[PDB]
């Protein structure tokens, strides 16, 4: 009895066949650079696990972000630092340029790339269609490769990527929730912001993979298309599994769960309701429509599946039709 076993229908065995040394970050040696070339300039901003502040590295006078680790287990940090430095170089993951012992936290510093963004709301307010399939694939890229580097982000939301409007510039940032993929194993469900969060964490499945990343990525496309941020709502994670229920029905989450043999928190069962499967055209109005287009509406179709194991992967999400319209370097 208990839930069924789920593997990743692609990239499964990448760290199996990698040797111990990529993924087994608990032993990964930091090699750390010098503190005092970098000279803080302002505080960007404050998150659960880090500060963020732009800085210039005056050893070559380049603008960089610093991005000081709040004190957490020394397996979280070097999590993040390992997979910052197996994906360094991959197309649109931020660029890990150097490692400091920060004097005042005493936690280490994370020097990165700088990219001049703005931020999302603003960004958001203008993308035009042409923007948002552009962008998306270059999300794409940079989630394919993570993927094929046997790595999941677990962390996409607007905030985690970055975009340099001016330049065309987008990179995918925060890999602090980040972990590599291991067929079989069981992963903490409290990831990603609520907003972003699949069906499968929500449910408490554990035995998830990098099609967690696309769920995400999914819901960032709605609110995109449709003008509404978030798109699934949720007040709380119950909530959250209710409003999502509300647009892809609830018959097909109970096959959903069935498959898998999960049962359901019995607290839905006053909450939950009956939903029919809602079609996507039902969120297109006068002051989205725009932004909408068949193609659209079919790569978010598969996109936000509750079955994990049936949504598009990053590669197959880069062959549709959605994307034909973007020019290709
Ligand atoms: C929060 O985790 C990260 C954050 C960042 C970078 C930024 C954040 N947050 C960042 O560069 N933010 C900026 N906000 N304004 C910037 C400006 F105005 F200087 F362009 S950069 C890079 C890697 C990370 O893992």
């Amino acid at each position: 009895s208990g839930p069924v076993p789920s593997r990743a229908r692609v990239y499964t065995d990448v760290n199996t066949h990698r040797p111990r040394e990529y993924w087994d970050y608990e032993s990964h040696v930091v090699e750390w650079g010098n503190q005092d070339d970098y000279q803080l300039v302002r505080k960007l901003g404050r998150g659960k696990y880090s500060e963020v502040f732009e800085a210039i590295n005056i050893t070559n006078n380049e603008k960089v972000v610093v991005k000081i680790l709040k004190p957490v287990k020394k397996k979280k940090i070097k999590r993040e630092i390992k997979i910052l430095e197996n994906l360094r170089g991959g197309p649109n993951i931020i660029t890990l340029a150097d490692i400091v012992k920060d004097p005042v936290s005493r936690t280490p510093a994370l020097v990165f790339e700088h990219v001049n963004n703005t931020d999302f709301k603003q960004l958001y307010q203008t993308l035009t269609d042409y923007d948002i399939r552009f962008y998306m694939y270059e999300i794409l890229k940079a989630l394919d490769y993570c993927h094929s580097m046997g790595i999941m982000h677990r962390d996409v939301k607007p905030h985690n990527v970055m975009i340099d409007h001016e330049h065309r510039k987008l990179r995918l940032i925060d890999w602090g929730l980040a972990e590599f993929y291991h067929p079989g194993q069981e992963y903490n469900v409290r990831v990603a912001s609520r907003y972003f969060k699949g069906p499968e964490l929500l449910v408490d499945y554990q035995m998830y993979d990098y099609s967690l990343d696309m769920w995400s990525l999914g819901c960032m496309l709605a609110s995109m298309i449709f003008r509404k941020e978030p798109f699934f709502h949720g007040h709380d994670n119950y909530d959250q599994l209710v409003r999502i229920a509300k647009v892809l029905g609830t018959e097909d989450l109970y096959d959903y769960i069935d498959k898998y043999n999960i049962e359901l928190d019995p607290r839905f069962n006053d909450i939950l309701g009956r939903h029919s499967r809602k079609r996507w055209e039902r969120f297109v109005h006068s002051e989205n429509q725009h932004l909408v287009s068949p193609e659209a509406l079919d790569f978010l179709d598969k996109l936000l599946r509750y079955d994990h194991q049936s949504r598009l992967t990053a590669r197959e999400a880069m062959e549709h039709p959605y994307f034909y319209t973007v020019v290709k370097d």
